[PDB]
């Protein structure tokens, strides 16, 4: 679509096997999903906050119900999952989800405007980006407890008035925190010492639009374009390879997870959108869970 900015024109194209393995009707923003080490993944389905579990043959059934919306997911180390998300009133909520099912409000967080990705920072705490308030927020899931990691500007719009996301996605990879910054197009990356805490936010790389990603355990990390209808493997070198586009069923991805079983180990799934919020020139397309094959296992996200 013309307003685009070309900025993965000169990339080279290595299209990975691509299969679909489930989809859902027109109109469903899945925004995120975590796969469960017996094969299960579970995706949300933002805007009527369900978290849906899909089986390897592409069934799917509702595994739990939120009241509001529903965005990040990462598991605990129970086999429960936490939730970002909004409430009723648009205000963000941590939420845990249990594996029969049942919800719990874990934190209502009205000093944040949009929790995004969510991810395991130790056993019982975990990071998530702000897309509005140029903020990461550390979440203990036992206690449970808020608080604010890192508030940078790097992590913020450029525009205080845009209605882009900035921090996003976000994955560990050694000792480093890598953030999506859509808005900015950039890719950061912050330290992590050996408190858990953050050093001085760096940019990785620039004119790039991620929304969520995964890490395998070379480093690549493996991002969903959304707008541009791709996914992406970008090498610690920096150098940016188009692995789908929308031929292999990824416009408008939003978000990467690998499996974990010996039948998957090396494939990542991605979530999208269908284009909902930038149709290609052949419009929107049913919403979809796709697995690419890439041949490297995942890092592990615990």
């Amino acid at each position: 679509s013309a307003g685009l900015p070309p900025i993965y024109a000169d990339k080279p194209i290595e299209l990975a096997p691509a299969k679909i393995i489930t989809s859902f009707p027109v109109n469903t923003f899945l925004e995120n999903l975590a796969s469960a080490p017996d094969g299960t993944i579970f995706v949300t389905n933002h805007e009527v906050g369900e978290i849906v579990s899909i089986t390897p043959d592409g069934n799917q059934q509702i595994h739990a119900t939120v009241e509001g919306k529903v965005s990040g997911l990462a598991f605990t180390s129970n086999g429960d999952l936490v939730a970002t998300g909004w409430n009723a009133d648009s205000i963000p909520v941590v939420s845990l989800v249990k594996s029969d099912g049942t919800v719990e409000t874990l934190l209502t967080l009205p000093d944040a405007i949009f929790l995004n990705g969510i991810t395991p920072l130790s056993d019982t705490q975990y990071l998530t980006a702000d897309s509005y308030r140029g903020a990461i927020w550390l979440i203990d899931v036992v206690q449970p407890s808020g608080s604010i990691w890192l508030e940078h500007p790097m992590l913020a719009r450029s525009n205080s008035e845009s209605v882009f996301p900035a921090a996003n996605g976000l994955k560990r990879f050694g000792n480093f925190l890598y953030v999506s910054n859509t808005e900015k197009m950039l890719l950061l990356r912050i330290p992590v010492d050996s408190t858990d805490k953050p050093g001085e936010p760096e940019i990785f790389v620039e004119q790039t639009n991620i929304d969520d990603f995964a890490f395998d355990v070379e480093g690549n990390l493996y991002g969903a374009t959304h707008i541009y209808n791709s996914v992406v493997r970008i090498a610690p070198d920096r150098s940016t390879t188009i692995i789908a586009q929308a031929e292999q069923g990824v416009i408008g991805s939003t978000a990467v997870a690998f499996g974990q079983t010996e039948g998957d180990c090396t494939a990542i799934y991605v979530v999208t959108n269908g284009g909902m919020f930038l149709p290609p020139p052949t419009g929107v397309v049913p919403a979809n869970v796709v697995r690419l094959e890439v041949g490297k296992p995942g890092y592990p996200l615990g």
